C-alpha cells in the first residue's frame, strides 16, 4: 500500500449489511416446493439460518474491511474499544450470526460483542410490527397496482427468463404449477401485497442464487441443470422485477424504510449517539431495498441485475473531512462480492476487489478515496423522500 | 546414509475431529447443574458446528488442498471421483465439518460428502452395534483397574481443579461439583464415567471451545479467562478424563478396532474406493480410541498430552520412493494452536499446523518427514486391534 | 489503544538519532587506559562499532516507533514504499548499523534499505571536513576560554563527582595520572580544542555509561565497583560539564551544526525533498548536541544529567495539522530509554515508556498528541542562531 | 496407562549454533569465484555475528529463560553460580551468541560467558587435536563409499541446481560452478569436499542467512528471491553436502565423539560443574556430528532434512517423577522459522519454536513431552561414540 491519505480524513462510517448466505426460509420452501411439485435440497444448515460457508464469506469481507479502516487511520491498531464500533443486528439468528462474523473478521481474536433487541422485533428493522411504520393494505394495493400496470405485458416481456427458470427447476413431463398461474396483485389476510406467479419465481431465483453462492454441489443446486455463474445471472431479472413491485414501491419504502434511513443519516452526522467510529447495522435485503429506494440510488454490479442485493453485501455512508479546511463531505456506496467469488470463498483482496458502485449528484468530486459529495447537500438530497410521520426517533444504543 | 530418493505421495487416509461446537444439550445440563448457574447460549444451536468453526476448518482445508496439489497427489483444479472420498459421521456437526474441508481444499468445486441414512455409522457410533459394544462388567473392571486410587488422582490435580473453580464458580454461592469425591459410576446402559472428573472435563472442553470460537470474554467464563495460557492450564483435567475413558485399552479395542482396521485397509494399495485422499470426519472419542490402539500419543504447543482440538486430525500417508520402489508409511497428528483458532489464522508457512509424527525402529528421517517401512508399520499399528470387534465395512456408502 | 486522533493529523517526521551502544573508540581506549595506567575491558564488538546488544536495543525502539506511526495513520499497514521513509546515515559502521536496526524494527521483515555517502565524509555530519563548516582554531580557543572561565573553580566544584569516578576506576595504591592533571584549555595540531583532565574523564564516564547500558558483567564494567544505575547517574555531571565546554559552545555549534539544523528545519517544512513521511538521519552525539544548542533546547531526563544524549536516543521534529482548519503546528522533543531499560533490553511499550522532553515557547498548546507550536513562529525561533554562511544547501537525497 | 506423576525438570544440557553471520572470508572467496561476480558486503564483518543475529538470539533466550523459570529449573531473578554455566567456541560469532542468549534469559543480570584462551577448544575445533582428527585415507574412503555415483546424485538434484542458478547467475555471463562435475576432493591437510556441490552449499547457506538477516531483497540475490519458499527450495543442496561431510559416520565419530560424550556426562547427576543449565555455543558442523552419533535427525517446517538454522539448538533434559522417583531423558532439536527470523518474531505462545523430539522403544508420551527411561536413553545415544576419540574434558575452563 501507499501511505494513507492526509488531505482527506475519514471520520465516521455508517454501514447497513444484509445477512450472509442462508438456505430458503421455511415459508420459501413451502412455496417453491409447491410451485414445482417436488422437494428441494435440504441444506446442512437449518432453513433461514446463516450457513457456515455464509459465515466464512462474511468473515472474509469483514477482515479486509477492518484492514482497510486501520490503513485509513479511522481505527486503532489491535483490538477496538467502545469508541471504535457499535454493532446493532436484527434479532433473527441469521443477522446476529452475520454481525458476529463481520467483527470476527475485522478484529481477529478480539471477542467483540454485538447488540440486538430482547424481543423479536427491532423498530429499525421489523417495521411492520410498529404502528408508526406499518403500511395500510388499501394504500399498498393501489401503489403496487399503479407501478405494476399491465401484468400480462410484464409476464410476456420476461418470457425468455421465465423459460430459463423452467428449464432449471421443472421435471420433464411433470406438472410445474407456478408457470401456469397468471400474474395478479394479491393480498394476504395480514395485508401483505404480492404478485402471484412472479413472487414465488423470485423466491426460486433467490434460492438458486444462494445455493450457487453457498458452493452446493451442482447435483443439489438445480438437479445438475446449472453449472456456471452466467446461468444464475440470466435468472436475476425476475428478482429485480419482483423487487420493483414490492420493496422498491415508493409508498411501501416510505412507510417501512423511513425510520432506518433517518437513523442512518443522523448516525453519519457529527454529534451522533453513540459516539463511535463505525456504526454497523445488520438486517435484511428488504431493509436495504427500501433505504436505497428512499435515497433514489440505483446500481448494477458485474454479474448481477439492476439493484440486486447479494448475501453479505452492504450500503455504506462515510463522512470525510478535507484536512486543509475542515470542510465535510459524504461518500455513499453499495458493495458486494461476485457470484463466483462467494462460491469460492475468495478474499476481497487487492486482486479480487469488492464490486462497488458509488452514488453521486452534481457538485460531487472524484478523489483518491472515492466520490465525495458536499455533506449538507448530500444529506438533504438523500433524505427528500423520507415520510416524517414514519420516521420516529430511535435510540441507537439499545437499552440492553 | 540415505540412498538416492524420488519421493511420491500415493495415498492419504485422514481422520478429522469436527470443528468448533457449543456444548451439547447433555453437556449444558451437566455443567449448569455442576456450577448452579446458566452458561452462555451461543448463536449456534447446542452441539452444532458454529460459523467460526466452519471458517477455521475451511482455512485448514484450503492450505491442505494446496499442499497435496503441490505434492502431485491431487490434480490441478476440481477433483474427479478418483481424487477424494469424504465420509462423515451423520451428526450435523460432522457433516458440516466435512463440507468445510472440501469447500477449502477445492474452491468453488461443489464437492459432495457422504454419510449414513440413519443415526448410526458403524465406523463411528460403534456402541450402537453388537460386535463393537463393550461388555458392562468387563468395562467396569477395566476402568476400575486403570483408575486405581481416585482420591490420590483428585489430590494430584488439586491446583488444576482450583483454577477451574476460580473461573466458573460464583463468589459466595454453592458450586456442587467441586465438593464431590471421584468415584467410578456405571449407567444402566453400561456407560462408565468418573463422578466429579467427567463433568469437570465437560466444563474444560466448553471453555476451550469458547476460547477457540472467539466468544467475548464476558461470555466465556464471566471475564475470568483472558488469555490462552489460562485455557492450557485447565487441560490436564481433560487428559485425566480421557485416560480413564476413551483411552482405556479394553474400551478402545471394543469400540475403536473397526475404525482403525478400516483406516489401515484404506491406506494399503487396492483399497475400495480407489481415491488419492480418503477423508473421514467424526468425533474426539473416535480419534482417542484409534490413537490408543496405535499406541500413539502427542503433546503439542499450548495443549496437554493427547488433546484433540476442534478440526484436528490423524493422518496416514503412503509414500513410494520411485527410484528403489520401496514403500513407506508416515503417521502424524495435526492441529491449530489456541490463538490461531481464536483469530481464524490460516495455517500458512509462517503459522504452520502443529504436528507430531509416530515412529518405531526402522523408521527413517526423510525430506518429506518420518517414513516407516510400510509392511512393518501397518503390522505394528494393528497389533492391539481386537479381531472380533473389527468387521469389514463398505467404505463407500449407499446413494 | 483508543482510536487515532482525528482533529490532529501527523504530516511529517524528521528525526536525528544517535548511534546505538558501542565500545570505546580506539582513540578513547588509548586515552582512558593511559589515564588510569591499566587496561580496560575488551568487548566482543570491535572498538567503535555497534554492539549486538546495541542493535537489539535500537530494534526495540524502532519497533515501538513504527507501531506508533502506523497507529497515528502516518504510515501504511505492512511494508513501506519510497514515499514512507528516507534513511540517511553517517558513513561510519556504527551509524549505518543503527540506521539498519531502526528500520529492521519499524518495518519487520521488510528489507528496508538505508543510504550513506560513498566516501567517509557526509557534509551534514563530518562538518569538520568541509570548508564552509570548519571552525577556526583561534576563534574556538577564545570561545571555549570565555565559557570555561575559571577552570580551577570548575574542577573544585566537581570534586565529589571526581572522587566517585576515582573510586570506580583507580587501582588501590597505584598511579592514576589523570586525577593529578590540572584543567586547562589545549589545542591539538589539527586545532581541536579540549580541556585537559576533564575531557578524558568525560571519555571514562561515557565508557562506563555505555558498559552499563550494554549489560556487561559487573566485573568487566568497573572491576566490580559499580553495581547499580544510580552510580552511573552520579558520574554524569562530568560528561555534562565537558559538553558545556565543547559541543555546546555556541561558536562551535554555529560552525559545525548549522548545516544540519538547517537541513532538518527545511525537511519538516512542506515541499521538502525527498517527499517522504519520515526523514530519518542517524549520526553522533556531537551532532545532536550542536543542533540542540542552536535550538536553545535543554533537557534533563530521569536518571540522566542535563543534556545527556544516550545511545539510540533521538531529537524529533513533527509537523501536525489541525484537520478542522488546515493550520500547521510543530512538535519538537528529545527521547531516550533509561539506564536500566537499556541494560535489560526492555521494550518501550505502554508500561515502560520512552523518556521524553518537549520543547516549547509562548503560544504552544498542550494537546492529546503532545505540545504543538504554531509552525512558522516555531521554525523562526528554532533557527535564530543558525550561522547562514555555515549553512549551505545540501541535497538530502544522496546521489547514490 | 500413565501412573500418577509429579514432573520435575532437573538439568538442561544445550548445544546451540551461533546466530546469523555474513559469509566467512573463505566462503566469500569461493562463492564470488563460482559465480564470477561480487556478492553483497554486509555491515557486519564477514564471519561475525550480525546485530540482527544478536537480536534474534536474545528473543529465543528471553522466552527460554521465562520457560525454565516457570518450570522451577531456574530461580526467580538473577542467576547464581549454580544456575548456569556457558561455554562458547572462541570465535567472535559464538562468543557473541553466548552473550545474547544470557542477555535474553537473564535480563540486565551481567551474566558472563566462558571460552578458551587460544584459537581452539577441544570440544569444538576437534580437528586441531590428534585424538579427535580424522585419518586422511580413512576419511577419503568413507566419503567415497557414501557418495557412490556422484553423477547420479547431481542429476537427481538438477531441479534444485537450476533454481540456484536462476538466483545467482548473471544472464549471458559465465557461471563456472554450474559446469563442474561432482567429484571427491581431498586437500593436503586432509579435508575432503565434493567439487561443485560443496561451493553450491556455501551459496545456499549464504542466501538462507541473508534471508534470515532481513537484508534488502536487492542485496540478497539481486532481487531474484522474494519469499521464504524460494529459500526452502534451495536447501536440499545443503542437506546433500552435509550427508557427504559432517554426517559421514566415520567423520562424526572422530571429530564429534568428544562433544557428545561431554554432553551425556553433563546431563547425568553429579556432573561438573553443578549447574541447572549447561549451555554450549558452537557451530553447525558440531551439531551435525553430534546428531549423527545420536542417530537423530529431523525435518522442521520450511526446512530440509537435518537443516541447522542460526541460533538453533540440540537439547537434553533430565526429568524426575517426584512420586515414583524414576528419571527420564528428553531429547530434541529446536529452531525458529525463516520468516520468524527475518521478522525478529519472539517465539511466544502464538509463534512457538519449531521442535522435533527423539525417541526409542520404552519412551513415553507425558505432559512435558516425550520422556525416555534415563539409563536406556544415555546408553542408546552413546552407542556410536568412538572411545579413543572421546577423551574427558574439564567443562569449566580456566579463569
Ligand atoms: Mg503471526
Ligand atoms: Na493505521
Ligand atoms: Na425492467
Ligand atoms: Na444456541
Ligand atoms: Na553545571
Ligand atoms: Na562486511
Amino acid at each position: 500500500s501507499d501511505p494513507p491519505p492526509r488531505d482527506w480524513q475519514l471520520e465516521k462510517v455508517v454501514e447497513l449489511s444484509r445477512h450472509g448466505i442462508r438456505p430458503p426460509t421455511a415459508g420459501n420452501r413451502e412455496a417453491i416446493e409447491a410451485a414445482t411439485g417436488r422437494p428441494w435440497t435440504e441444506w446442512t444448515t437449518h432453513d433461514g439460518e446463516l450457513t457456515g460457508h455464509g459465515y466464512a464469506a462474511v468473515v472474509n469481507k469483514g477482515r479486509e474491511e477492518g484492514q482497510h479502516y486501520r490503513q485509513l487511520g479511522l481505527l486503532q491498531a489491535g483490538c477496538p474499544t467502545a469508541e471504535s464500533i457499535y454493532v446493532r443486528a436484527s434479532p433473527l439468528q441469521r443477522t446476529r450470526a452475520t454481525a458476529q462474523a463481520l467483527v470476527d473478521g475485522a478484529f481477529p481474536g478480539c471477542g467483540v460483542a454485538i447488540h440486538y433487541a430482547n424481543g423479536d422485533a427491532d423498530p429499525l428493522f421489523q417495521t411492520d410490527k410498529f404502528a408508526a411504520t406499518q403500511t395500510d393494505p388499501a394504500r399498498q394495493l393501489a401503489a403496487v397496482k399503479e407501478k405494476a400496470g399491465d401484468l400480462a405485458q410484464r409476464r410476456q416481456a420476461l418470457a425468455p427468463t421465465i423459460q430459463l427458470l423452467k428449464q432449471a427447476v421443472c421435471q420433464a413431463d411433470k406438472p410445474c404449477p407456478i408457470f401456469d398461474t397468471p400474474w395478479r396483485v394479491e393480498q394476504s389476510k395480514s395485508g401483505k401485497t404480492t404478485i402471484s406467479g412472479l413472487s414465488v419465481m423470485a423466491n426460486m431465483v433467490e434460492t438458486l442464487r444462494l445455493g450457487w453462492s453457498e458452493n452446493l454441489p451442482l447435483s443439489q443446486l438445480a438437479w445438475g441443470k446449472i453449472a456456471q455463474a452466467s446461468q444464475i445471472t440470466a435468472l436475476l431479472p425476475l428478482l429485480t422485477e419482483n423487487y420493483d413491485l414490492s420493496n422498491d414501491v415508493l409508498y411501501t419504502a416510505q412507510k417501512r424504510g423511513s425510520v432506518l434511513l433517518n437513523a442512518m443519516l443522523d448516525g453519519v452526522k457529527p454529534e451522533a449517539s453513540p459516539n463511535v467510529r463505525w456504526l454497523l447495522l445488520v438486517a435484511h435485503d428488504t431493509n436495504i431495498a427500501m433505504v436505497r429506494t428512499l435515497m433514489n440510488f440505483s446500481w448494477q454490479l458485474p454479474g448481477y441485475s439492476r439493484g440486486n442485493i447479494p448475501p453479505g453485501s452492504s450500503l455504506v455512508l462515510e463522512r470525510w473531512r478535507d484536512a486543509k479546511s475542515g470542510e465535510r463531505y459524504l461518500r455513499v456506496y453499495f458493495q458486494a462480492q461476485g457470484l463466483d467469488d462467494l462460491r469460492r470463498l475468495q478474499t476481497p483482496d487487492a486482486q479480487h476487489p469488492m464490486l462497488r458502485q458509488e452514488w453521486r449528484q452534481p457538485g460531487c468530486r472524484q478523489t483518491d478515496v472515492g466520490t465525495l459529495c458536499p455533506f449538507q447537500a448530500a444529506i438533504t438530497a438523500l433524505g427528500q423522500r423520507i415520510d416524517r410521520p414514519s420516521a420516529p426517533a430511535v435510540a441507537m444504543v439499545l437499552p440492553k
